[PDB]
This record gives C-alpha cells, structure tokens and sequence, in this order.
C-alpha cells in the first residue's frame, strides 16, 4: 500500500451522470433504519462509503420526537458502504456532531467532535485507535468541514472553525499527518467567515469553497498549501453566486474579493470547482430556502469577476423538492481524477409539521465526460406514509 | 486475476437440476424485505449472485403501494449473493429502471438507466467508479439486455434499444470495454423488433435470444462478433417456439428467417441455447399467459425451419401457478462451460386483487449430464396471508 | 490449501465440555428468526458453521402454520457461522429437504434434495457450482445423512437410502469427489435397516452410526473403505444401546449382529463413537419420547456384546425437557483429532399445542481431555409467551 | 503473524479523550436489539471489538422479564466490532454467565463459565475450537475477570475465583497458552478478596486492579510474573480510593497493604493504572450508588500510602446518571501502549421500575496525550419511551 498525492490531471467533465441514491426514508416506514443529517461520502482506494451523523436512535422510535436540535451527546459518525442504508447493524465509528473523514492511502481518519458547546474535544482517530486531540480554542461551538478531508503524501488537512456563526470567528487549517497533529495555522487572504468546507485535491495543494455564514451570499475559497502551510483566502467571482439565502440571479454580486453583503448572514454548506476561468457550481434551486439543485458551468466564472453566464445546466431535485446541505468529493479514474458530489434531501419537522422528526436521505452524481439525458431524482416519501 | 474468455466446449447437458430459490415472497409476510422485479443471476469467477430492481421500498411498507408501474427515480439495482433474499442491509448499486450486468474478469459492470421515458442516461460503472455514459438516441424509453451480459477477452458486450415497443425501434449493441464505450454497432440480418435480450458466450462470440414485442411469437436471434463488430438476425426455427402470447403447439409457425405474425404483438423476456440443430429451450406452459414453466429440447430446433419435435420436457413451474421472465446465465466448469436459468415468479397486483404491491420472488436450476427426476417448485404465498 | 485426510490419533476424551447454544426460539419471540428443524454443524479448516433444513418462512410469519411437515419445496439449506442465529440475513445455500455437507479441504460440498417422494433428484453442488445429480432408484423419497459427510483425500462420501421406512430399503453409499460421482457401493454385512447415518472419519476409513427405522432399538454401524469401495454393516453392542422407542435398560439386549426386535420400528437420528473396547454414546433420557439428553461411556461397548456398564455419565438436556435429532462432528487437533456433538431441541406442534409451528433450537458440546462440571442447558421458550 | 509481548513504554497521557459509544437502550426502543450487561473491549492486532453477556432474548420481547438474575443456561457471549450494537445478527462467542477474551497475537481466546453454581465449567477456546475445561474447586459459583485477559510472549493469563463473595474464597492465576492450561498458582501477599480483575501488560509482566467484596472499599492488586508463575498481593495506596459503597473522601483510608475495614462489603468491577507514584483513576461519582462517573490523577497515589490529593478531573457520566460495571483496556501505539476503558451504564429493573428487564449500554474513552474540553456522555433513554 502506497500513499495517495493525486498527480494526475483533473478529467475534463460535460455534466454529471447518475451515481447512486439509498432511499432512506421509504425504507424508514417500514424497517428499522437510523435517523441522520449532515451526510457525505469518500471512497477509500477501492470503495465509495456513506457517512451521516446520526442521533443515537431510529425514525420509527420514540426517541426520534424532537432530533431538529444539531446537538446531543448520543450523536455518532454513521458509516455504511456507498449504497446501503443505515440500518441497525451499522457500526458507530466514534462520538460526534461535527466530522470529517479521509484516506492518506493507508487508512482511514475521523475528526469528530464532542463535548459542550463552550468546552469541546476533537478527537483524532486513525487506524482505528485514538491518536491525538484537541481543546476548544474560543469557547464557542468548534466544528470542522462536514465532508471528506483530502490527504496528499502521507499528510492530511481538515480546516476548522471554532467562534460565532453570525459574528466573525477563530478559522484555522490542521495539518494531521498520521492521526497526529503536526502543524496548524491560521486563516489569510481575504475571507470574512470559513464556515463548512467543501474541499478538493489539486496538485500540489488544497482547494476548499466554504460557507459565509456572517457577511456574505459569495462563497469563500480556501488556498492550503501542504508544503508550506501557508492559507489564501478568496470568493468565487460567479455573478450567479449561490448560497441560500441568496440575492436574486440579475442582482447579485460578487468581485473574487469580498463579501457582497446581500443578505450574507445565514447559509448552507455547497461546493465547486475551477476549469481553467470556467466553474461548475450546484445550488439550489432557490434564493430563499433550500428546495431543488441545479448544477451548471459559469463561463469566466473563476477568472472574471462578476461573470454570470451560464452553460450546461442539469436539475437534480425539481424545484418543488426539498435539499439540503452537500459537498464535493473526487475520485482517481486510471487516467485523471474525476469530482463528484453528493446531496442531503432532508424530510421532517421545522419544514415538515405532520412527524416530529428530522432525518436526510441522498441521492449522488459522478462527472462525466459521456453525453446525457434529463431528470429529478428527489426522496419520495409520502409524509402521510411515515409514522408519527 | 486473468481475464475471462470462454475458450471451452458447453457442456453436454441432459436436462436440469435444481439449483437455488430465495423464498421472498413467503418472507415479507414477516420481515422487512425489498419489493423488487425483473431479477437475475450473474456467477463472477468464485461465486453467484442475484439481481434485482427494487422499488425504492419494502413490501410492508405503504410506499408498495402502486408498484405495477415500471419506471420512478427511486428504482434501484439491489445485489445480494445467490440464496440470501434482498434484506434491509443490500447495497444499492447504482439508480436504474433498466439494467445489465457482467464481470470481465478482473471486476464488475453495470449498466444502469435512469431519467425521463423521453430523455435517459445509460450510466457506465466499472469498478465501482463511474467511467462514462450516453444519451437517449430516439427518445423513446431506452432500454437494455434486464440480465447478464458477456464479456470475452477484457471486452464486454451488452445490446440496447430505444424506440417504440409495439411499432419498429433503434437498437445497437455497444462493446464497452473497463466501463469506456469503444465501439457502437446497430443491428444487421433478418429481425424485426429486438428487446430484452438473453446473451451467453459461444466462443469466439456471443448469441442473444431476444424478444419481439410487434410483430411476432417466435423469438429473434442476434449474433455479436467481438473480433470484429459485425451483427446477425435470424430467429428460431423451433416450430414449437415460445413467446407469449403465443398462437397454438400445432398451429405455430417459424422459418428461422422472419416474424411469423401470429399474435406477435407483446411478450416477455425469455432464453434458449443451441446444441447442433438442436435447441434447449424454456417457455410458460401457457401460449395465453405467464404461469407455469417448461424446459425441453427440441430436435432439429436450431437447424431446421419449423420443427415440432421434442424430447426431454421438465416442468419447473406448475401450470396452476404463475411464472414471468427469465433469462438464461453460464459458469465455467473446470472442462466445459453449463449454462443455467432464473425464472421470476410475481405476485401481487394487476393479476392478483387482495394486495396493492407487485413483486416477485426467483427459483433456478442448472444444466445436468447426470440423472434427474420431477417437481413444481413455486412462490408459496397465501395471498391471504400477505400484509396489504 | 492441501487436502485433508485425517491421519491423526483421536484424542482421549473424558467427557464433554459446553461449547456453543444459539437460543434461536427465545429470539424468535422477539425477531426475524427462520422456521428450521434438522439441524447439524461442520467445520471447515477454519470455523464451524451451522445447518439446518429451513421451511421458506419466518416463525412470526402466518406461512409458520402446519410446518410439522417434512417435506415442500419451498425448503432449503440455510448456512451461517456457529453462534449466529439463522435471521433474515441468512443465505440459502440450496433447495433440500434433505441434506448433507462438507469439506475437502479446497471447497465444501452440499448434497441437497428436492423433488417428489416418487422420483426426486439430489442435485451435487460444490464450489459453488452445480457439478452433478442423481435420480432417485427406487420412487420412495430417497434421502441422506442428515449431518456431515466425511472427506478422505480429495474424496467425500455420503451414504443414502431409497426406500421404504418401516419396511425394507435400498441403500448405497456413494463416493463423490470434486461435486462428481466416481463411484456408488450398495451396503454390506449383517445391518437391516440403514437411515440417517451419524458419520465420522478413522483413518484410513469413515464409520456410521445410524437409524434402524424398521427392525431394531440397537444402532446399525455402517464401514466405508476409502481406498476399496468395500462396505460393511454391524451393530452396536451396548446392551444399553438406545434409540427410541427403545425398550428399557435391564431387558434391552444387542449381540452386535442384527436387529434386537424389541420395539425395533420407528426411532431418531442418532450418534455414537469406539474408544478401543469402549463407546462413547448419547441417548435420549426417555426410552418412549425424545426428552432430555445424557452421555457416557459404557465399558466393553464397543467389543462386548450385550454390555450394560456405564462410567461417565452427563445430562445435557433435563428428563423435564425435549430433544430430538443429533449427530457427531468431528475437528482436528494440533496434534489429535477431536470429536464433538449437536443436539436439536424441538418445539411447537405436535408435542406442544398453543402453537401451530414446529421449530427448532441447538445446543453443542465438545470432547475435552480436561475436568468439568454440572448442568442442564435447554430451550428456554415460554410457550404462552411465544406467538401463534 | 508474530506474538504479542507489549515491550513498549506506557504513554505519557493527560486524561481522556471520546472513543466511542453504542446507544444500545435507545435503539432497543426501535429494533431487535440483545438484552446483556457485564460489558467489556478488547483490541485484536487490527480492530477493537465490544464484547458482552447477553442473557438468550431480546429486549421487546416477553422473555426479557426478570434479568435482574445473574446466571441462567441460555446466556453466551456475544461479539460485534466496536460501534455495531448487538443485533440479530450478532454471532453467540460461546455458552457464558462469567467470561474473559484476550488475543495472543496469532488468535483470540475465551474463558467461558456456565453450568451449576455448585459444580462449575470453564471451558477454554482458543483459535475455534475447544481445547482443554476445568472444574470448580470449592463449589461456589466459580468466576473469572470478567474483562480483557493478557497474553504476553504467547501466554495468556486470566485470574479466577471460586468460593464466597462475602466471606474468604479461593482464587488462583491460570497460565493457559493456545487454549491449553499449563500452569495454575494461588494467590500471594497481602489482599483478602480478589474478585472481577481489571488486568493490564506491564512488561515484563501483568498488573490487576480488582474487587474486595468482603472486607474493603480499597482495591486490591494483582501482580502476576509471567516469567515465574509468582503472585503478589497489595491495595491501592490512594486515600482518595474507590470502590461503591465507599466511606466518604476526608474520611477513607488505606495504607497499601490491607483492607481499610470501611463499608468493605459489596462493591463493583473497576479499574486504575499507575505512572511512577501517580495513579489515574475511574470512579463512580457517588459513595453510595453506582451513578455518574469520574477519572483523576492522585498525586503520590501509588507509592504513599493514604495520599488524598487529586490533579486532573474529568466527569464521564453526570452524577444524576447511572453507570456500573468498568474496566480498562490496553491498545498498543506505534510508540508506546497507550490504556483506554470501558463504562457500562445500566437501565431497567432493581433501580428502575417502570420496565422489568435489565440491560446496559456503553460509552468509551482513551488515553491522550493532547488537550481536551468537557461533558457527560450518558445512556439516553426516556423510560417512558421504552417497551414494558
Ligand atoms: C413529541 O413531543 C412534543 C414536545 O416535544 C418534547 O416532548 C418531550 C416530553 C419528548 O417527547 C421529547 O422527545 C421532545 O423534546 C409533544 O407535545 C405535547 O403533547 C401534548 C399531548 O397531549 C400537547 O397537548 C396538551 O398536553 C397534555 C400533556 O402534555 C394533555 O393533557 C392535553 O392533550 C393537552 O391539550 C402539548 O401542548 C404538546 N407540546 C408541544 C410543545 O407541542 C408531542 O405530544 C410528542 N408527539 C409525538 C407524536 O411523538
Ligand atoms: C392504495 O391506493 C389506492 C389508489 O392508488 C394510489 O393512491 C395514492 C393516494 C397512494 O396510495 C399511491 O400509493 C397509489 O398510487 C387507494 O384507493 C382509494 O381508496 C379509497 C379508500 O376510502 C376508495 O374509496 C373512496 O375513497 C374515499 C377516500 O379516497 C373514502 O371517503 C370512501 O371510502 C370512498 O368510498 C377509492 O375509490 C380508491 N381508489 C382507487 C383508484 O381504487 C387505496 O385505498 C390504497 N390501499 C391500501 C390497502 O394501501
Ligand atoms: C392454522 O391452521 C389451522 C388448520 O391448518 C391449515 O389451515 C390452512 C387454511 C392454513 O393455515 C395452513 O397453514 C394449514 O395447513 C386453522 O384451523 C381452523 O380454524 C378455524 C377458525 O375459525 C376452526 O373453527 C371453525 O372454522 C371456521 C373457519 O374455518 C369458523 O367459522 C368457526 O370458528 C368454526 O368454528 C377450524 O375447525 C380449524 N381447523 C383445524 C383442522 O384445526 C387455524 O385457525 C390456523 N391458526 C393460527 C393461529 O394461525
Ligand atoms: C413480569 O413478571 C412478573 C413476575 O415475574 C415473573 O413472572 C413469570 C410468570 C414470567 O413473566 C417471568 O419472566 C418472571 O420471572 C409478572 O407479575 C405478576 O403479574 C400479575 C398480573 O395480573 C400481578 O397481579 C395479580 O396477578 C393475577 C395473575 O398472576 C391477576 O389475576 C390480577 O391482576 C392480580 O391482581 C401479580 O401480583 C404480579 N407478581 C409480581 C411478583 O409482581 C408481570 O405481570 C410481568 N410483566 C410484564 C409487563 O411483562
Ligand atoms: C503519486 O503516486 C503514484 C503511486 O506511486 C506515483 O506515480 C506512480 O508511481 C510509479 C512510478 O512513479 C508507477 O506507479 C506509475 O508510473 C505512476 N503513476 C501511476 C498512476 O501508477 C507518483 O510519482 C506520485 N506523485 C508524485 C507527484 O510523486
Ligand atoms: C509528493 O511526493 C513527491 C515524491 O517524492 C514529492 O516530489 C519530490 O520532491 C522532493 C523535494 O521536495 C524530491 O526529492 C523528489 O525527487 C520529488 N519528486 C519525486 C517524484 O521524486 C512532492 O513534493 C510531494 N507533494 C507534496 C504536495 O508535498
Ligand atoms: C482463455 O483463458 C485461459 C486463462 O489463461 C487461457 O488458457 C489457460 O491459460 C494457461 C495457458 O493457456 C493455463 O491457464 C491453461 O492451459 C489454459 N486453460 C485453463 C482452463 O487453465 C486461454 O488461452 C484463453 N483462451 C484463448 C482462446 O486464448
Ligand atoms: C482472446 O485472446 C486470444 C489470446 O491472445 C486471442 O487469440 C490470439 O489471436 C492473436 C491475433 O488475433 C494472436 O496473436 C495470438 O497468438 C492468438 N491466441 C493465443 C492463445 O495467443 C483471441 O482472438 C481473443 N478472442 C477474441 C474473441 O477476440
Ligand atoms: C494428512 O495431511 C497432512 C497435510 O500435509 C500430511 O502430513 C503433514 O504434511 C507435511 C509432511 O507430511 C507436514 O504438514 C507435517 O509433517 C504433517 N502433519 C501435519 C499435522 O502438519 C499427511 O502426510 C497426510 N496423511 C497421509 C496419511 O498421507
Ligand atoms: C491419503 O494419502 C496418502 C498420501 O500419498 C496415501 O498414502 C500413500 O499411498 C500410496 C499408494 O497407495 C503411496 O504411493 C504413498 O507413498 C503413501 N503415503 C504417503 C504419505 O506418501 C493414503 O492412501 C491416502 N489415504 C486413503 C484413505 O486413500
Ligand atoms: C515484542 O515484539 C516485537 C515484534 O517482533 C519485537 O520487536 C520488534 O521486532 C523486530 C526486531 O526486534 C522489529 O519488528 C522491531 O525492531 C521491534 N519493534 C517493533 C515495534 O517493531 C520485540 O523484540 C518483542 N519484545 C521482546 C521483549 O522481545
Ligand atoms: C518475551 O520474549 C523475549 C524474546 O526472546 C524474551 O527475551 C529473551 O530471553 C531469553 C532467556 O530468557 C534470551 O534467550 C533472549 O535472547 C531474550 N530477548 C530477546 C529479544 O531475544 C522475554 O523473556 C519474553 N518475555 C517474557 C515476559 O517472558
Ligand atoms: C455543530 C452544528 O450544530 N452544526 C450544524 C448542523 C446543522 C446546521 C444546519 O444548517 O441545520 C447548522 C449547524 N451549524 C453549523 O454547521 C455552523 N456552521
Ligand atoms: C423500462 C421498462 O419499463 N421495462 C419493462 C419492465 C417490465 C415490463 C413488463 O413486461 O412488465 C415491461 C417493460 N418494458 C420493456 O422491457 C420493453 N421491452
Ligand atoms: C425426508 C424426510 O422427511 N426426513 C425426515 C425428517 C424428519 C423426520 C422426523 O423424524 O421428524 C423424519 C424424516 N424421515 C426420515 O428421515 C426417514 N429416515
Ligand atoms: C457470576 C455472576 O453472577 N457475576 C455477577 C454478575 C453481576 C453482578 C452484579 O454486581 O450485578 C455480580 C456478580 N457476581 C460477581 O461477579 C461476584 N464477583
Ligand atoms: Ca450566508
Ligand atoms: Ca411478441
Ligand atoms: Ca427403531
Ligand atoms: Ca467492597
């Protein structure tokens, strides 16, 4: 076994073909299956697997009333292969509420984090044994990417945050190289607020499109660099920019500098990637709240400020649908390294008033370079179906 | 690991023994299993495993509800190994209505179809990852081979068809080679209407015996040369042939060249192989409907137009009872390569009134060159038993 | 991977130590747990799994009702590790209603039965892939050991019987290596009646203890010559001897010759082992029903005809308890070849009436050299607790 | 595959960081989840394992009345991987009221008791199979550690007791390599009743922190010489000391060498480990029941007798919660053995009453040489919620 530093070229994709899906809340009305959010997925050198954070209990339990609230301690890192739902036999692989997980090419490593709100420890497993860990540094709510972590020559990074959501807050990018932490730093660039990163291997480095929870609709990019340790902030220059809530698509701005300050406080974790001056994007559907996905190539949308011209655009979830959160991960092809992307369709209260529950379901893509066709591929659960 | 390529004589069959049965139906009186249909079986170099696609649910569940209808997004490929049903914890290979599946050797292939009836995509996946795709060529439901396909020499082969049922459609068959379409090829020779077929290996090529859903009761051969990218038709001399509906034993008519136009119109997925000028062969018992199978060799049933003569007849499936598609998948032996059959016993709605669900439950026998005796071996499920 | 053969000295035993029980009725109560009844273990070079004969149904399904019957086609081999009950997960390792297995060394091997009680076929699957069959020779429900069969060098042997019960039959005992029959033997010497024999190996050779049904409470010992194809019948010479009906301790007589005639017909599968002059044996405590269990070695029961002297004795089940089948398996040692035992705990109808299902439960234990205890280790289902 | 010896530093470590934790009460609420209690881990060269004693049912069924009681013959030993709660499909280890697993680099080992409390059996597996039981020597209820053995340079070591649990008993410290018992030796030094051992490796020997359930609420130690079969008894010098019931903190005693006479009677499976003179610790919270949790270091807790002074705190389970059972395990680092430990947190019958079954669940931390935050990870399950 040899370490993963991906030095091959980016594929060159035409849209995304269809991937996978699990059907978890379907299955949830008839058969005992955990309740989650916050889902993802990272293949390890052989195979795609889906993580989640479940709150220790299944959808038809009674221990289900109530699961809107993001915090408990009987919350753990959900780990299947990519296609078999979370049923009662799935293994716990720690004690979480906020995670991430990557493969330096030899084994797997989890960061997940428990504890108060003011006082938190993010405990670094790799191998399967406890390796390190480390203290809240500002007393307020530490959490970490929400999606697979990227390891390059035997070293992985996993940024992290730890400060106020609709505030500024204490961002910094961990370098732990073998569950052990070897270096930190802290953010530079011009970056207001590094919330949920999405992150992305790209020779010799690390590219992260984040979440401006504070000041802005644009989306904040991360620059790590794994043989330097040094950080660069930016934001995507996309005119169409899309976090949620969002402007409006002829009214949005954005100059690759700073936030626009167009309804900036509150979002969504997301994801995209460059092409030379061009960037491939998913959001949602709408400005407002999180219902639909559509995914679409910006012409200049890395390299102009501003650009919002728009080509080859796909629906995902039909506008009258619900989404989620989401993030991007890629995977070696025998040639280049193809980006995928995964979507949280989640069902339940706060939305949803019939149950009193709050669980996810996905659906997943993988780039293509092939032609392709149409669709909605949402959950499809009748909530007059589902107990409670 | 080698790749796979056939180079030994089919082995000298005398009828066939019973091999497997997964009792889903009986089952998902009590437990939570997959509502599925259109099965199938696929043996990789060690061992056999089944196929499905399932319905984005379980059977007591009140999503079953209206499962008669053959396309949604929330349809899956489910994949167990052969004997263990499909249980709350089978992986869900890839999203798909219409699918295919085989093994070069070295690893899997599936081809899964999801998206609109007027706009699909054919996803590629080889490996685990997804490696290529295509579009919908006539936009009318594109579809593919419902079992095994073959791949000689590193080369998988797998026939596709898009364009209307009852009425002329486009078919190709398309040699895909690690999960990359390198080659597409439309058909050639004598048939009139190519769907769902049933292609085993024959060394140094592949045979398919199809299905005509227009315009007739006798089955359409299709010859694939993987050396070279050339396509066959013909059809199936048997005079006894079957399809369904299907006309009369004594009444049935076929010249191996053309469609008999005897009640032509629609049919089912079926299978049959050579020996010679002769034909092994499966079918309903009934010209009418899809209840009861029989197996039977028919002499002279490859080699001369309209032959009616049959030796070695086996019920496997009681008239009184029901049947559906089926499809015929090889192994190698250690001398010879066999070749066995699935057959797809469904239950539920359309046919059967109490319940609102349709699903269907497998049985499957194998080639023999010793001795055998007699049987039914059927579902098993009081429908009045059954939840709904 | 070599090839077993078993050229080790059976190891001295002193009694039985506990080694394994699945408690699959109490969980039955509480889960998705199959319907099975004759059941029987065998190890492969590395674990031992269990077996048992599955009525396609779960225990809490309304398919349980009337599974008293022995014989349905939807029947089949159910497989899992030793320890691990039989649940919804459980692959059906064949169609059978009776069976038999084991393993070379390379592979396993399943001799599975269906079909009709007229003509039926035992279809010979190892590795996986179907290799052979057999019909039946006589139109009277030809069936098998009902335990594992025993693999000397590259070559298994399974005895099996066609025929009538309580009446004369046809026996052979067939030597079938790599899946292929390579030879068939009918029975030898003074037995009268040969059914559901208890097999183990002894270098160079295997032994049977089996199942009188017609004539005899004695057991009728059955000798394979791996290296000649030469069979050889006896009985056991035990005046303790004990099937069941049997007659009673101070007036059952046996001269290890032929059929005592004291209440011969009728009786249980059953198992027993030499040590020099002496045998090893379990019986069922009653000589009426099939209640309790004990153990012990009778001095001169292997050499002495009619010996009635008992050292070492164990209940395994209570006199106030059930049983039913049994048999011998035998593992190697490091340095001996050790043999231990199942005992099948039956429950439901027939015997018991609250409930409409006939289930049963395993209790296992293995020969130990060292010291050991007291106990009483049955079911444990409460009746009114149980559904149905 | 090499032999375990541990000549590895112990790591420096600064308290204890989250592990893992299973949720089995919540999820038994919704699920077919095993009833157990006496829980315990333990590390395989590869991966942790969780192991318990379930007691033959399942929690929503009618058999899980009346758990309270102790030993009953359908109780064994079940084993998942760390995280898996005990499902269905959980395999049963081996027929078990008292037990012990520990892996001497090559395979596993278990040391399972069942049978009368008056006449006993301990059987021994070791890679499978069964290789060698021994009898009880004092007809009282013979036990053993109840938590993970260990095996150093091919010899495992597991401690046992047999005789009264309040009043003086026979104890001894079998020797027992590849399953085989090739020494026994009685206890020596200064302690009075050594009952549950928390056993960890000290090169070039093992340590015990156990249980005086006669004569005190100091804890005994253990020292085993692995080299020389040679014990040796002492107590913890720490004035801090805890056992349950325990006296009060300004007001307990020990001088390291015999029973403090203080409450002694009663208590509950525990742990400690040294560093130098400094003891760290777990503890229940409260002196009088076994609610809420607590580690610390004890400054000069191991080499000054009745030393009372604690640095480093942490609350595991908040004192209006329940916990019970615990014991550390060890697991080697790639530089030093690094030593975890397991929490058993109990619900149900006794203490609670609204249900009538008893049942735990877990919650696990490790060593660590980083920085960490705070909190109580406890059981979570609304009594009112669960079935009963
Ligand atoms: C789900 O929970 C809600 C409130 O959330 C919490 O409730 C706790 C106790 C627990 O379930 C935990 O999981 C959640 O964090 C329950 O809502 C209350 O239900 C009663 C039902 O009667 C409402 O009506 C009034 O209630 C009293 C008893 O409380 C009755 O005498 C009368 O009916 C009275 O009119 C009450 O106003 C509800 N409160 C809120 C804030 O909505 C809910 O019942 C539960 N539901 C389900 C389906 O599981
Ligand atoms: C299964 O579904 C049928 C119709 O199929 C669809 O129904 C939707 C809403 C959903 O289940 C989806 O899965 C299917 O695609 C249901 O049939 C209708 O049921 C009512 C029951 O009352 C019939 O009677 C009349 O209905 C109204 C309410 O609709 C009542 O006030 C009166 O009883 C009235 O007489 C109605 O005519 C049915 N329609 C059809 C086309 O048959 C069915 O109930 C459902 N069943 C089960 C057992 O799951
Ligand atoms: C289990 O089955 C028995 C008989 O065994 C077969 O039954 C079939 C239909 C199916 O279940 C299959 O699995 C078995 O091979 C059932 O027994 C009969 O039940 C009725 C119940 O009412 C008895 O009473 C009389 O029955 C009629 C309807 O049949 C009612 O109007 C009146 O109550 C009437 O008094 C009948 O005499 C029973 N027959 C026998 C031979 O015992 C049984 O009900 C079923 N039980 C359970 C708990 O699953
Ligand atoms: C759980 O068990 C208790 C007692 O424990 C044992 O019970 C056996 C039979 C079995 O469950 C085994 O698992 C346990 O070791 C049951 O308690 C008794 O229940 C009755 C219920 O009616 C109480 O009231 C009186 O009982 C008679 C019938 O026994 C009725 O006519 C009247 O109601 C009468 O007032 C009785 O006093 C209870 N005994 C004790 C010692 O508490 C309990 O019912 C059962 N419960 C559950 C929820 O599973
Ligand atoms: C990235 O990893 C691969 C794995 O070794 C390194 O390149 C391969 O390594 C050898 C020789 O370099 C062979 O496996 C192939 O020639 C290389 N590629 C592949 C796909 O096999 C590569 O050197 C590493 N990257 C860097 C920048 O050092
Ligand atoms: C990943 O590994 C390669 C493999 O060594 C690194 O490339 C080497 O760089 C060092 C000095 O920095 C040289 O000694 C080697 O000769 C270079 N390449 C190879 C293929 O040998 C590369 O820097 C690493 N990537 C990152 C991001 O740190
Ligand atoms: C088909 O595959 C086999 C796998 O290699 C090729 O034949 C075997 O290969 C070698 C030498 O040819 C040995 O494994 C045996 O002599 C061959 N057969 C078997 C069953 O082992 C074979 O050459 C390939 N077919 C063609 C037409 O090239
Ligand atoms: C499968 O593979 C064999 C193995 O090479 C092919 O047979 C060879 O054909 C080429 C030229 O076409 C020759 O160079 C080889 O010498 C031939 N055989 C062998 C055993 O070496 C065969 O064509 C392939 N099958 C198909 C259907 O393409
Ligand atoms: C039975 O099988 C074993 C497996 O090979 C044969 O004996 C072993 O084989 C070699 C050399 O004979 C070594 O593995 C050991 O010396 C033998 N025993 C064991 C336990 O390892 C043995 O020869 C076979 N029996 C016969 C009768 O030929
Ligand atoms: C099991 O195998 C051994 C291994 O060969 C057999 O013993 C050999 O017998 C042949 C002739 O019968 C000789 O050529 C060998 O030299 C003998 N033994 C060995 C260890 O080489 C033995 O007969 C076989 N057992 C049975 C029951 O057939
Ligand atoms: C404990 O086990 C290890 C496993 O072999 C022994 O030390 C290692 O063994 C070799 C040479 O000694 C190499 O694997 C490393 O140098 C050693 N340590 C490790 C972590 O790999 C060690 O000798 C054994 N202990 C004793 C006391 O003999
Ligand atoms: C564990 O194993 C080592 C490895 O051999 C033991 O150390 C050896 O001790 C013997 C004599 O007692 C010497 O022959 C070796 O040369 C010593 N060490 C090594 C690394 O070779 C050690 O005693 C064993 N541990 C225990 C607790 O018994
Ligand atoms: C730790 C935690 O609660 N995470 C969240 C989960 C969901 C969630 C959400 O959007 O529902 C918000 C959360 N807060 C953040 O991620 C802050 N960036
Ligand atoms: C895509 C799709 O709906 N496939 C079918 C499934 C079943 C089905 C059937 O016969 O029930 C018919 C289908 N149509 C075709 O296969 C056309 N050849
Ligand atoms: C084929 C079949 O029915 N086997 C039996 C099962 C159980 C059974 C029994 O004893 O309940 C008897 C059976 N008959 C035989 O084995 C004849 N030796
Ligand atoms: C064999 C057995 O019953 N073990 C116990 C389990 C739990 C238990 C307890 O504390 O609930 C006590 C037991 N007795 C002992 O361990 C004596 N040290
Ligand atoms: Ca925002
Ligand atoms: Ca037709
Ligand atoms: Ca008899
Ligand atoms: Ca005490």
């Amino acid at each position: 076994v040899e370490y993963r530093n991906w030095s091959k070229p980016q594929c060159q994709i035409t849209g995304f073909a269809p991937f996978s899906k699990d059907n978890s809340i379907r299955l949830s009305a008839g058969g005992d299956i955990w309740v989650t959010r916050e889902p993802y997925v990272s293949c390890d050198p052989v195979k795609c697997y889906q993580f989640a954070l479940g709150q220790g209990t299944t959808l038809d339990n009674k221990h289900s009333n109530d699961t809107v609230h993001d915090r408990i301690p009987h919350r753990t890192l959900l780990m299947n292969e990519l296609g078999v739902p979370f049923h009662l036999g799935t293994r716990q692989v720690c004690i979480a509420w906020s995670s991430s997980s990557c493969h330096d090419g030899k084994a797997w490593l989890h960061v997940c984090i428990t504890g108060d709100d003011k006082n938190a420890t993010a405990s670094f497993i790799y191998d399967g044994r406890l390796v390190d860990s480390i203290g809240s540094w500002s007393q307020n709510i530490l959490r970490t990417q929400e999606s697979e972590c990227v390891c390059i020559n035997g070293t992985c990074t996993v940024v992290m945050t730890d400060g106020s959501a609709s505030g500024r807050a204490d961002t910094r990018i961990l370098f732990i190289e073998e569950g052990k932490i070897v270096h930190i730093s802290p953010l530079a660039g011009s970056a207001q607020h590094v919330e949920e990163c999405s992150c992305y291997p790209r020779y010799p480095g690390v590219r992260c499109i984040c979440r401006d929870n504070w000041k802005g609709s644009n989306r904040p990019v991360v620059d790590i660099n794994m043989e330097d340790y040094s950080i660069d902030s930016s934001y995507v220059c996309s005119g169409l920019v899309g976090d949620t809530p969002r402007n409006d698509d002829r009214s949005s701005n954005s100059n690759c500098r700073d936030p626009n300050n167009e309804r900036g406080t509150q979002g969504v974790k997301g994801w995209a990637f460059d092409n030379g001056n061009d960037l491939w994007m998913g959001r949602t559907i709408s400005k407002d709240l999180r219902s639909g996905y559509e995914t679409f190539k910006v012409i200049g949308g890395w390299s102009t400020p501003n650009s919002k011209s728009q080509i080859n655009r796909q629906v995902i979830v039909d506008s009258d649908n619900r989404s989620g959160y989401s993030g991007i991960f890629s995977v070696e092809g025998k040639s280049c390294i193809n980006r995928c992307f995964y979507v949280e369709l989640i069902r339940g209260r706060k939305q949803e008033t019939r149950v009193w529950w709050t669980s996810n379901s996905i659906v997943v893509f993988c780039g293509t370079s092939g032609t392709y066709g149409t669709g909605s591929w949402p959950d499809g659960a009748n909530i007059n179906f589902m107990p409670i």
